[PDB]
Order: structure tokens, then C-alpha cells, then sequence
């Protein structure tokens, strides 16, 4: 099973994505894990070309403390030789010279391509190598096949048969950060905020970062503006200014064209609005901000998935299964054949110079197509001619959450773009029952997308003890439809009113739970709105911490983490931090284990590394507290470090929700409010609404690989009402890689990695 | 004594210099707690203009929960009606109609310079005025006189008798936060990254970012680059990139001009750059992102503290005393009069007009031009023809506090420019004992500015154990001075090498203490190097802990800053988050003040302000420890509001230096080496150095005024060396504004305000 007596070779190549170094980490350790060579090919396919001292055998040591580190420790390089056959055959040399029968390459598309050239070459390069005299025949013969895993490391997202490449989060969080330092300023006069961003040939992080910002107009080179867009744009920006909305955004792409192939120059649309709105306009280019800073708490966790599942499959992989791209579609991860996805960025290409150019963007991905859609949606108010005689209402429920603000916000204008009565309430279930009922406009929601917590208020009180108030409140205001955006107690809210259609009538609606919590401990989806957030929270205040012991201190962190007995937000923190332990209540540990993980981490403070992090869940153990793992941890580590403590309360719970969470909400309202209307007319009989069938009570669920909507009922069957958490988690698997990454010997055996699966055309 | 009976104007104009916040809800809070009606004026000067429904009477909620937002809640205009006698007449009606007979105006120079010939002309615009028979005269020979109390709230800091404003500082934090975007990833192939900042006019911002990233080169309008400046800025990226440095930082404003008035584009220098170089050239424009963001805590607190001092100003000043602009040079609180502010902003003016151009960076400031050379010196090694058969050490004591590698690598460049044999200690007085000695050049103290705790160890050891063993090394490795940064360990450490000079002869060496440590207890200092990084993490997390509690929830949070001893950090971080209460030491309470303020807490919690936060500095009581006050408060809340507790741990140590940090540690060791090195050219006599006079072992000051050198045997007499701070700090009056704005009605009669002080030429 373990791929002893084989080497792996890992290269990063192409603009250095940051979280690169987290998948190299990853690539690394599991790789000596599993008994295989890791040779880190330093500055990618130029020390490839050179080899010999560009080409070094890791240790577990060598990759240390740099999960948090941008950029890519191993460098990579722009090097021509690769192109042509003259260095590729001195590449395939140097691979050979060192028996690296396996290569995992890290890198945009341009990267990948040049290792699908170098597979389809790699039999024609060893022939001419043995004909030249650089290696004997045999010596040949075995090497025959190599085999490679590709990493998509790029802020482009231009690889096509990829959905989310790694750093994509990370140049989000870049472009929010800076978005953020001119929207939740206090708007004082009339000004125009223009970014260019470099998405030279892909216009992803345009779209997303449009998407999470709310950009008032977007050029991207996907959809270029009509003929006369000046003056539409003109007037979009007149019509802002005439709502008092005193900060217009405008996300402009490097690739900005129009129909034509002149490109559009940031330059360009600043004097453009500066003549006919006299706004002060003022061009932000991020230039390399983008791949700055830290990766994200998602870039680290899914760099280090893909990293480990690229060596897992690169061992599992015999001499006919093609080279492959480690990638995850949705949550699910998966492999597509690096043949396939080479192939789709060359027709799309190939589109994009003026081809099928209306329908490129379809090729592009069903994920970009859409998310346009919804940004252009929710952008301006397009008069909805449409009338329905459905009335919903949108509640928060239970503690806030990061993103609950930009799921309503969608949710209220999808709603009206149907033609709904859309109300809000307040205080949740608590004003539901209190009448506490509010009709709610289109621009009532104006500007909620980076606001934190809850602009409704939310109150964590179940509905069973009023009961006969929420029946009558929904008999006064007519709702046909109540979406509950919040957590554990919005589910359980919501099943509480199913359960109870059988006494009321009234109860028949269409109901609809968006999961919305730090803990991310609500059954049917695999991430809560708002996890994501309370995850980048917890780790930047972990690295804070870990790096305060200077070099020369040998101390122990013990970091306490929220989400109940949900374990699921301490593991990942783990994970994005290199945490040596995660105490979860899903793992239930005794004083074996822990006297074992204590030795453990003196071993391992014995060493060059010299910072400990160990985290624990607020719930994970009725004795063993953070104050008994304190006692414990200074009392063995006695003459060798120091132990210190850290609660992170509310920390992890009041920060702005970051790029991923305000897009994720922003997408699962919109999808919930599809749905709404969905089952509304297909509900609709006799007159009136009368719904009776379980579907009609559904959580929208992230579900591995697409939405899925669960009936609460069906759900009630894999939930713990005691410990409000489901009983079979899905990121149980990912204790494994924590454990793995800090050097337990832990058999993994239970972990799936995903399959082959051809490109969905 | 208070000024009952009398209206205070508030007014913003200008760039939205972000702090503006603060300055104003400190000066609304003290017109209001000494008895004056404040009434603010919206949009500046256009509001005071029309009037009318622009001019509007505050209470204490007016500004409740603003002192961490950006920007300005009372908004800025640009009107062109006040530059015209038509509408400041106007100004000056609607400033009578509400009997407004005092004005404090936040602005930039122009809007200063505005305030100014509005006060020229206010008897003037009065009399005009009762003529045209819109006021009778009676009513007006009151209000006769205007007062005007100037508040500098800019991003330029063009006004050239002030040497700081507010907003200064936190546009430093957003430049630097996106440098260490760049910076603090792995540098991984040869990129130039071109930072385009916006000091269109003055280049202080240009300058002291170039100086807190160290930047390769740069363009300032004040100095222009001399004529064949593309060659050698060229050549100085080349030798960059032939040392190995991977990335080069330009900083050029956007007033960047050559020696004539030909302005220089970022887009020159990128193109430049890209031709005889080929590095990945990038042009980062911040443009709005200046402005934007959080006020850091030194904006918060410098606002606050100014705004008090305007109004107090306000109430104290006669008819004859003239406008004043209320500002600190240094740490000392002065007023300067308008009058010379605004000719001498006009004589630089001119002078930057091709007058007295080679002469106008020397009227801009001393602060200035030191800051340009200090700058030139450390960015490139010119030769050193000159040497010195002196030799210094370099030591790193006590806590580990970000910014003193900054001091170090100012120190190492600043001695080896001199001719210095310069050493460092690793683990301070450890080492030392040990013989950890380490010679250190140019290159081996490379971009150690940015990058927080120490590089060297610390140790908090203390020389006197082993101070047989510090002679010894002394003695070998021939040390003839030692500069010593750190905490209070250091400053004791060489007051005990001091006090044993008469035991050892080899201690008669000149000595200099850098004051470096979070809790800022150091005698002979206002600011520890590395206080301001503190204070920011502190308030940080203070802001993300309010946050947390959303909507209806009413919850006060119980935060636990560390300190020591001294309640510095707690007490200013009270300020900078608005916190109810800093319990600290030096204040000392019992279980009285503690029902007094927990009902005050209770009055406040049932008013509209639901979101309460007291600060403990971690040893201020014995007994009334954090769990004793989250009883407390939690218990008499009962009903009314809920008690969280979060214990900030090391999460106010590991950061990264702020830029005021970077640059503070950057100016004072390079002050330290330049006293050091006279100090021992005046002690060298008989062929070697003997210093014995306590005026040899000074902590390096900045403790009113400018910097100063305070002998460690004469601050003796002021340490309280039990609770390691000093006897008489400073800031003990700030807690008196703290109490003020948290409506705690507290006789300050023991705050003084600075004086009257002319400018100095
Ligand atoms: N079709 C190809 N064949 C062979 N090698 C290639 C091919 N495309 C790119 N490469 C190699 O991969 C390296 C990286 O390519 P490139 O500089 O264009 O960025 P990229 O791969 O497209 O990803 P990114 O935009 O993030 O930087 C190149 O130096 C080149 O040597
Ligand atoms: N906020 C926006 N930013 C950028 N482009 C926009 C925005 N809104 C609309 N557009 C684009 O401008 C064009 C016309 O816009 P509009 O929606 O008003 O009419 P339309 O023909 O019906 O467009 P659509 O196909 O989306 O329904 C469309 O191609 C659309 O893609
Ligand atoms: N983090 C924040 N917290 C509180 N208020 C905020 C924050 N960000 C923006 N706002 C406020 O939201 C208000 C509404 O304008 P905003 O820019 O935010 O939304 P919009 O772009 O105009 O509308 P839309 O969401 O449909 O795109 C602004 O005046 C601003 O004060
Ligand atoms: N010489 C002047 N006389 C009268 N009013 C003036 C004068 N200069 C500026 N003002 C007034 O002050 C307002 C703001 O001034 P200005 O546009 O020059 O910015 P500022 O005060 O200098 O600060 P900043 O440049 O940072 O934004 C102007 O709208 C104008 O009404
Ligand atoms: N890092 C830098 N940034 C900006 N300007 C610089 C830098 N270094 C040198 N200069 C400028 O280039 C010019 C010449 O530089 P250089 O120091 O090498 O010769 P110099 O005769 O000693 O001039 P000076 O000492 O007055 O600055 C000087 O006017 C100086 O202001
Ligand atoms: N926060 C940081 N942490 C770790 N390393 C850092 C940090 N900042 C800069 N560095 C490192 O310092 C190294 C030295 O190069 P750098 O660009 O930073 O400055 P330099 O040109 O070499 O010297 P100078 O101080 O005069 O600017 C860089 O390679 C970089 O990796
Ligand atoms: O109920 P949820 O959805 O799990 O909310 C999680 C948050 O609520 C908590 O229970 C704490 O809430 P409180 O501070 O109000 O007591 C923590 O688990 C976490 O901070
Ligand atoms: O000794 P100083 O100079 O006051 O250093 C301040 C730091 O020392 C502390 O006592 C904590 O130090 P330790 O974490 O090593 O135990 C705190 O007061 C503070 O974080
Ligand atoms: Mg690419
Ligand atoms: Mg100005």
C-alpha cells in the first residue's frame, strides 16, 4: 500500500500563488509520510532545466512553519528552455538522475500545459536520452511512465475545467481588504472608487470581487459593454447618485475590451466619469497586492486537502491512468484528466478571439455564467411587470453570523424581482411571534452585504413556546413562505413548525432554512454561512499568537476555540495553522492520548521547531478543561518549554463576514429564493397555498458536489438534538491530515480521495 | 471656570481625514460636559452656509459609537461660496441666528487657512451685515468677537507649523499593510513594486513610508531627483538585484516632479524600469484606500486628547487672544496661532514655486528634512572612508517588543557609516555571559524592519548573576559602548553595570538604553518602542470583541490587557475603543467605585447605547480579579444586560511593528548612535575610553518635547523597581479624559493644556 522505494518530485511554477506553500507542506509530508523521496524542485521548471543543486531531498523539516507564509518557499520561475525540446530533455535528465518517477506540479494553466507537453513527450524524450548516451538503456526502461498530479496555483481561475484554484480566496481577501477601507469608512462626500484588477485573461476575481462588493458596473473581458455603454453606465451611476448612495464602485479587469478589440483603460473610465458626473474619481490598481499577504484560512485547509489527495493519487497511479489535475468541484474533491482540461482552455481560447465569443462564457463554467447573472440581478433594479399574490417572510435565527446580512439582503431582492410582498422581522422567532413584522423595499437592504452579525436582530428562542403567536401572525400577514436564515435553532425551528402542521393549518407554508453559524453544526450542508469567517478569524488570531514566542523560546499555545460541541471549527483552525492537536468532542480522548500527544509535542519542541499550537473545543471534554490541559502541558514540558493559554471568545464571531462568506450568502439566497418560488407554484391549488409534503420544509445544503435540498423531517433521523450537531460529519476524514501533518502515525485508511471523473463538457 | 451659557460649533471640512471621528465626539462630549451647547455643522462650510437644518444642537448620543469609524459622521463639502464674501456672510448670519460665538474647525490647510480670514472679517461681515438690516444691532455687539480653535485633520500634514495631524497615521497603516502584502511573502522571482501614493502637494507620506519599508528609492516633490537620475536610480536596482535582494519599493507621489516643473507618472518609472531591467514591473495607485479604514490608535487617542484641548482652548480665550491651532509637538500639547500657521503654509507655498526651492524642504519642517536624511543614509551603503578603533554591542533585553529590529538595523547602519565596529549579542545579557558575539555588516541586519519580536534573542536575565562573565567578554571582544534595547530589564540591567563600575574598570564604558517593551514601563520615556503596536492589536480586538454583541443584545464585555504593573496599554486603549472603565494600579479602586460604575454602566445599558466595555489591566487589583468583575457585572446586570470575559493574552505581542513603530525605533536608533559616538569622542583620552560619569548610561527620552538623554542613576530616584515602572508617568492625566468621555463627572482641574506658543520660524 505505502509507496516505499519511489520518489516524488514537486515543482511550483507560474505567478506564486499564495497558499502555494501549504499545498507544498502538504506534498511534502505526506509524501515522507508514506515512505516516497520528496525532492522540492526549486524555482519550478528552470531548476527543473538546470537540476543538480536546484533539486534537494526534503525532510519533515523543510517545510516547517511555512503553511502561513505567501508566496511559495520553493520559488518559481518563467523559464523558455521548457518550451523547447532542448531543455525538456535536460529536465527529463534530471529527473531521471534522481529517480523522480513522479512529479506534482504546482502552478496557472500555463504550468499545466507545459506538463501535459512534457507527459506526451516523456516516452520520445527518454528514447532520444538513451540514443544521445545521458542514460543507459537500462535505467530506462524503468521510468518508462511518469506520473503527474496537477495543482491549479493561480489568482487567474483560468484553468477551465477547474472551479476554485488555490489563492483565489486569498486575492479575494486581498481585494476586500482594500474595498473595505473605502466602504466601511463613513461616506462623507460623493466619490467613485475604480479598481483594476489584474485579471488580464480571466475576469473571475472581477466578477467575485464585483459580486462581494456590490459594484455598481463591472468590465470584465468575458462580457464586454454593449455598443453606447458609456452613456448606460453613465446614467446607472446618475440614477446611485439620485438614491443618496454617495460611493459608486466600479471593478474594472486589466482585460477590460469592448466589442471590439480595443482594450479599456482605467484611465479611460476615470475621466469618463470625472466629465459627466464630476464625481471625485480616483483608479486603485492593486498590481502585486493581489498575490500578497497571508492565504487564506480556506486556501490553507483546501491547499493542503488537494496537496495530500495529489500524492495519494500520484501512488495510486499505474502506468495507464493519464496525468491528472487535483481539483474539487463544490465541496467534493476530484480528479479531471490533465488532457481534457488543456484541451477545454485551448477552446476557450480560441473563443475568446472573436470565435464563438457570445458563447464562450458558457464554456468558462456553469459557476461563471451564474455568478454574472446574480451580480447583474442584484445590481439595479429592473421592473419587475411580474405580480405574485405569495408573501414571504425572512427571519434570523439563533446566535449572529457572518454573512447572515448578505443572504437576506439577496433573498429581498430575488423575492421582489418575483413580484413577492417581502417582509422581514426582527429578533427572529421572538418578533415573529411579537408581530414584530416589517414590509421591506429593495433598498432597504442597501449596502448590507459587509456588514457583520445581523442587521435584523436575531434571538435564539424556539417557536414551540409561542406557538399560537406565530399561527396568528401568519394568518394577519398572509405568509405563504418563511425563510429562516441562522443556525442549529433555525433547523430546529423550522422542524418544530413542520412538526406541528398536523394541530395548525396555518403552519402549511413553504419553509426554507439557510444555515447560518460559526459552528457549522447544522445538519444538511457541509458549511454553514458565516463558518468560513469565524475559521480566518480564529487562525489569524492563532498565527498572532504562534508568532509571538520569538525564535529562541520554546513555548506551548493552548488556543480554545468556539462552536459547542461541534468540533468541526477547531480541526480546520488546526489544519490552517499547523496545529499539533485539535481536542474535538466527535474524538473523544482519555489521558492516554493526552500523555501521548504531551511527549509527542516535547519530541517534537526537542527540534528545530519551537512553537507548539494546540487547540481545544469549548466542549470537547466535561473534565479535561483548558485549564487541566494547561497544568498538564507545563507540568511534562517541565525544562523544555513553556505552556500558555488562549479563550478566543467572541473573537471568532463579530468580524465582518470575508469574500467567500458574502458571495456564499449572496448565492444561497438567491438559490433559496429560486426555490421558494419553485415550490410556491407548484404548492399553489385550490386558490390558496397549502403546503403539506415534507419537501416543502427544506435546508438549501451545500452537499459535496452541488445545493441539495434535505427535508428537515428526513434530517431529523442524523441529528443530535442533545449536542445540536448531525451525527455523522463529513470533516471527520480531515482529522486524519491534521494528525498526519504533525507527525502521528495514524492509519488512514478510512480516507476516500476522490476518483477520475471526465470534465462536465 | 466652565463655559455654561455659550455655543460651541463643530464643523469638518476638507479631505475626510480618518480620526475625524474622534476629534469631534471629544469635542462634542467636553462642550457638553462642561455646559455649553454644541451644535455641528454638516457638510463644513456648505452647511454652514445654508444653515438653517444643517446646524443642529448634539447630545451625548450624537456621537455615541464613532470613534472607530472612519471618515466623518458630520460629512465635508467643497463650497466655493465661503472663498466669496456672498455666502461666508451668510455663514456668519447662520452662525448668529444660533448664537454660535465659537468655532472649532477640523480640517486641512485649506480649510484652516479659510477659518483664518473668516475670523479676519468676522467684525467686518458682522457690521455689514447689521447694515443690510438682517441682524439688529443690539445682538450683535454680541457675538462681536469669533473664537476659532483649529484642528489639523489631514492625510498631507501640509501645514507647516504643525508637525503631526490626525488621519497621518492611519494612512500610514494602510500603506504599510499593503507593503507587507508585498514584503512578508516569499519573495519568490525578481519583481519592482512601484507604490503610488497620493501626496499630491506634500510628500510627508511618500517619505515616511519609504522610510518605514526601506524603500530602494524615492520621489518626493520636496526633493526632486537631480538631473540624470534615470541612470543612477537604475543602477541602484541593480546592484539591488546583484546582492540577491528579489524585490525592489519604489515610492513615488503623486506630485513627483523632476528639477523642473515636468511631473514624473508612476507609469515613467514602471516602463523605465521594465526596459533596462525586465523585473515584473507593477504600479500599485492607492488612491481612496489612504483615507479609508479604521483610525489607528495613536489617531484615536491624538484626536480625543486635541479635541478636549480645542474646546478648553475655546472656553479660555478672550476677545483679544487670536486663533489658535491645537496640536502636539512631540509629546507636548501646544497651540500655535493661525495666523503664522497660514503664512508660513504660503511662504512654503511660494517657496516650492521655483523661489526658494533648494530652500524650501528646510521650512517644511526640521522633522522633515532629518527624516529625508536619515532615510538616504540607511537605504544605500556609501563608503566609509573614515574609521574609528571604537566598537559597539548590540543587545536585545527583556521581552521581546515589535520594532526593535527596526532599532537594530537603524543602529548597525548608523555605526558602520561612522566607522563603528559594531557587534551584536545574541539573547542579551545571556549571551554576553556567554560570549554569543556575533560581528554584524550592512547586509545582515536586511529588511529586519518589518518584522515584529527580535530577531537577536531576548533574555530577561539581569547582568548582575553573571557579571564576572560580561567583563570577561568585554574585555575580549574589546566593547567600548553597548546600546542596549528592551524593557524595563534593560534599562535595570544597565543601571547595574553602571553601579558596578566602581568594582570593574571595564564597565566604564558609554552605555545607551533604547526603551523597548509592550507595557511602555520604562523610566525616561513617554512611548517604549513597540507601546504603539500594543495598543493597536489591543484595540483591535477590543473592536472586533464590540462588535460581536449585534442588534438587540445589550452585553458588556470585561477585556484583561496585560501591562505588568503599569496600566499604560489599559488605560489608552480605553480611550482609542471608547471602554466605560480601565481599572489599573495606579488608580487604585475599591468595591465603591466598582457599584458606582457598574449602575453607571446600568443607566447607560438602558439608554440606546447597548454595547458597554471595561478594560482591566491584568495586575490593577488583587482580589477584584477579571472572573470577580464578570461576576459583578454580570449579577447588578441582571435583566438589563449580559457579561462576556475575554482575556487578551499574547495577542497584543506577536504583531508586526505599525509604521509609527517602525519608523519611531528607525529615528531613535540612529539618535542613539549619533549621541553614543560624540559621547565617546568627548570620553576618549590617554588612547582609550573611560566612562565613568553617570552622563554615560542615559535612556534614550522623547519625554516632552524632543528626544533626550536622562542618566539611568538619576531616573533611579523615579522607578518603582517592586512593580517595575516608574513613580510619575505622564499619561495619568489621560485617564481624566477617559472618565470625562465615558460621562463620569470627574473634577479635572489637575489636566493642564498646552499654552500659546508662536511657531518656530
Ligand atoms: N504550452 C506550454 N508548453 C511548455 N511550457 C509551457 C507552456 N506554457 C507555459 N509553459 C511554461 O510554464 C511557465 C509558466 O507559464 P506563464 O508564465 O505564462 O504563467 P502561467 O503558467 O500561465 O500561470 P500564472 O498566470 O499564474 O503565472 C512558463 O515559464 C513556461 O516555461
Ligand atoms: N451592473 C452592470 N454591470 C455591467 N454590465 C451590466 C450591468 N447591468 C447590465 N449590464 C449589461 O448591460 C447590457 C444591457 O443591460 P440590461 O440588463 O439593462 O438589458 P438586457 O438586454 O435585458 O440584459 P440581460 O441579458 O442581462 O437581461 C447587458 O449586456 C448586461 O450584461
Ligand atoms: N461595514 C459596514 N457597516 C455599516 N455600514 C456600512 C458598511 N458598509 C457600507 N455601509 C453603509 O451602507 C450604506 C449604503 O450604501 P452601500 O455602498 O453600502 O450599498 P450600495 O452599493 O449603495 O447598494 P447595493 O448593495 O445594492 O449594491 C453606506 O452609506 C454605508 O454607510
Ligand atoms: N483661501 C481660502 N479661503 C476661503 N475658503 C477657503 C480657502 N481655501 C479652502 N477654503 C475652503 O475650505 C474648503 C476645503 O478646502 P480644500 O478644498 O482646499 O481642502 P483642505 O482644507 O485644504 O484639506 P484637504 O486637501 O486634505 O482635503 C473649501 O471648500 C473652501 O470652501
Ligand atoms: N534612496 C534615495 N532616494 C531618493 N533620492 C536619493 C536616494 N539616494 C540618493 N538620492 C539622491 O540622489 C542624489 C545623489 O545621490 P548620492 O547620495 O549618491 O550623491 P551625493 O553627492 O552624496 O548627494 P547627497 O548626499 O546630498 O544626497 C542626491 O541628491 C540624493 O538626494
Ligand atoms: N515581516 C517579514 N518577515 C520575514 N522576512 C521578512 C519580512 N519582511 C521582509 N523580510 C525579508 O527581508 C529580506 C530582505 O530583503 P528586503 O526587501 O525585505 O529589504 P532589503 O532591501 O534587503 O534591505 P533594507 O532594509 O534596506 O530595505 C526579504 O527577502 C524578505 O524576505
Ligand atoms: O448556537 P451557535 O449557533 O452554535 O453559536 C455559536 C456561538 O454561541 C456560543 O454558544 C456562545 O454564545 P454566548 O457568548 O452568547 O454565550 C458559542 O458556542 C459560539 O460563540
Ligand atoms: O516584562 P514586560 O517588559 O513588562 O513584558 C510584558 C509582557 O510580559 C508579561 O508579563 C507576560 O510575559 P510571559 O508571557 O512570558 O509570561 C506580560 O505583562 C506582557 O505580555
Ligand atoms: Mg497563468
Ligand atoms: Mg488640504
Amino acid at each position: 500500500a505505502s509507496g516505499a522505494g519511489k520518489a516524488i518530485g514537486v515543482l511550483t511554477s507560474g505567478g506564486d500563488a499564495q497558499g502555494m506553500n501549504a499545498a507544498v507542506r502538504a506534498v511534502t509530508r505526506m509524501g515522507i509520510y508514506v515512505g516516497a523521496k520528496v525532492f522540492l524542485i526549486y524555482e519550478g521548471y528552470e531548476g527543473l532545466v538546470e537540476g543538480g543543486e536546484n533539486i534537494k531531498q526534503a525532510n519533515w523539516l523543510s517545510v516547517s512553519n511555512i503553511i502561513q507564509l505567501g508566496g511559495t518557499i520553493i520559488g518559481s520561475a518563467r523559464c523558455k528552455a521548457f518550451t523547447t525540446r532542448e531543455g525538456r530533455r535536460a529536465a527529463a535528465y534530471n529527473l531521471v538522475q534522481h529517480g523522480i518517477t513522479n512529479l506534482c506540479v504546482i502552478g496557472g494553466d500555463g504550468s499545466l500545459t507545459g506538463a501535459n507537453i512534457f507527459r506526451s513527450e516523456w516516452g520520445s524524450l527518454l528514447e532520444e536520452l538513451v540514443a544521445e548516451g545521458k542514460i543507459s538503456e537500462t535505467t530506462a526502461r524503468t521510468y518508462s511512465h511518469l506520473n503527474i498530479a496537477g495543482l491549479v496555483g493561480s489568482i487567474d481561475n483560468d484553468f477551465c475545467g477547474t472551479d476554485m484554484t488555490i489563492g483565489t480566496d486569498s486575492a479575494l481577501h486581498r481585494i476586500m481588504e482594500v474595498i473595505d477601507a473605502i466602504t466601511t469608512t463613513a461616506q462623507s462626500h460623493q466619490r467613485t472608487f475604480v479598481l483594476e484588477v489584474m485579471g488580464r485573461h480571466c475576469g473571475y476575481l472581477a466578477l467575485v470581487s464585483a459580486l462581494a462588493s456590490g459594484a455598481d458596473w463591472l468590465f470584465i473581458p468575458e462580457a464586454p459593454p454593449e455598443d453606447g455603454w458609456e452613456n448606460f453606465m453613465c446614467e446607472r451611476l446618475g440614477e446611485t447618485r439620485s438614491r443618496g448612495s454617495r460611493l459608486n464602485i466600479i471593478i474594472i479587469a486589466e482585460g477590460a475590451i469592448d466589442r471590439n478589440g480595443k482594450p479599456i483603460s482605467s484611465s479611460y473610465v476615470k475621466d469618463l466619469v470625472v466629465q459627466r458626473l464630476g464625481f471625485d474619481t480616483r483608479v486603485t490598481v492593486l498590481g502585486h497586492v493581489q498575490r500578497g499577504g497571508t492565504p487564506s484560512a480556506f486556501d490553507r485547509i483546501l491547499s493542503s486537502k488537494m496537496g495530500m489527495e495529489a500524492v495519494m493519487a500520484l501512488l495510486e497511479a499505474t502506468p495507464d491512468t493519464p496525468a491528472c489535475v487535483v481539483t474539487l468541484s463544490g465541496n467534493q474533491s476530484v480528479r479531471l484528466p490533465l488532457m481534457e482540461c488543456v484541451q477545454m482552455t485551448k477552446e476557450v481560447q480560441k473563443a475568446m478571439d472573436d470565435k464563438r465569443f457570445d458563447e464562450a462564457t458558457q464554456l468558462r463554467g456553469g459557476s461563471f455564467e451564474n455568478n454574472w447573472n446574480i451580480y447583474k440581478l442584484l445590481a439595479h433594479q429592473k421592473p419587475p411587470k411580474e405580480k405574485s399574490n405569495f408573501s414571504l417572510a425572512i427571519l434570523n435565527v439563533g446566535a449572529p453570523a457572518a454573512g447572515m446580512n448578505a443572504a437576506v439582503r439577496s433573498a429581498v431582492r430575488t423575492g421582489i424581482s418575483h413580484g413577492h410582498t417581502v417582509y422581514v422581522v426582527h429578533d427572529g422567532f421572538e418578533g415573529l411571534a411579537k408581530g414584530q413584522v416589517q414590509e421591506v423595499g429593495w433598498h432597504d437592504v442597501a449596502g448590507w452585504l459587509g456588514r457583520g452579525g445581523s442587521m435584523l436582530g436575531t434571538k435564539r428562542t424556539l417557536p414551540k413556546g409561542q406557538l399560537e403567536s406565530i399561527v396568528e401572525n401568519i394568518r394577519i400577514y398572509g405568509i405563504h413562505a418563511l425563510l429562516v436564515v441562522g443556525g442549529f435553532e433555525a433547523y430546529e425551528g423550522v422542524l418544530q413548525l413542520v412538526e406541528a402542521r398536523g394541530r395548525y393549518e396555518e403552519l402549511c407554508i413553504v419553509m426554507c432554512v439557510i444555515p447560518a453559524t460559526i459552528s457549522n453544526n447544522v445538519p444538511g450542508t457541509d458549511f454553514s454561512l458565516g463558518s468560513d469567517t469565524a475559521v480566518n478569524a480564529a487562525m489569524e488570531s492563532c498565527d498572532r499568537i504562534k508568532q509571538s514566542a520569538s525564535g529562541t523560546k520554546r513555548r506551548v499555545f493552548i488556543v480554545e476555540t468556539m462552536g459547542g460541541y461541534c468540533g468541526y471549527l477547531a480541526t480546520v483552525t488546526g489544519i490552517a495553522v499547523g496545529a499539533d492537536a485539535a481536542y474535538v468532542f466527535e474524538d473523544p480522548f482519555n489521558i492516554h492520548d493526552l500523555k501521548v500527544n504531551v511527549e509527542h509535542m516535547t519530541e517534537k519542541m526537542k527540534t528545530d521547531i519551537q512553537r507548539g499550537l494546540v487547540l481545544r473545543n469549548e466542549k470537547c471534554h466535561d473534565y479535561y478543561t483548558t485549564e487541566f490541559l494547561y497544568n498538564l502541558y507545563s507540568s511534562e514540558g517541565k525544562g523544555v518549554f513553556d505552556c500558555r493559554t488562549n479563550v478566543l471568545g467572541h473573537l471568532q464571531q463579530g468580524g465582518a463576514p470575508t469574500p467567500f462568506d458574502r458571495n456564499y450568502g449572496t448565492k444561497l439566497g438567491v438559490k433559496a429564493m429560486l426555490w421558494l418560488s419553485e415550490k410556491l407554484r407548484e404548492v399553489y391549488r385550490k386558490g390558496r397555498v397549502f403546503a403539506n409534503a415534507p419537501d416543502s420544509a427544506c435546508v438549501i445544503g451545500l452537499k459535496k458536489k452541488a445545493v441539495a435540498f434535505s427535508p428537515v423531517t428526513e434530517l431529523k433521523k442524523d441529528t443530535d438534538f442533545e449536542h445540536r450537531m448531525p451525527r455523522e460529519q463529513w470533516w471527520l476524514s480531515l482529522r486524519l491530515m491534521l494528525k498526519m501533518l504533525a507527525q502521528y502515525r495514524i492509519s488512514m485508511a478510512a480516507y476516500v480521495s476522490g476518483e477520475l471523473e471526465h470534465v462536465t463538457r
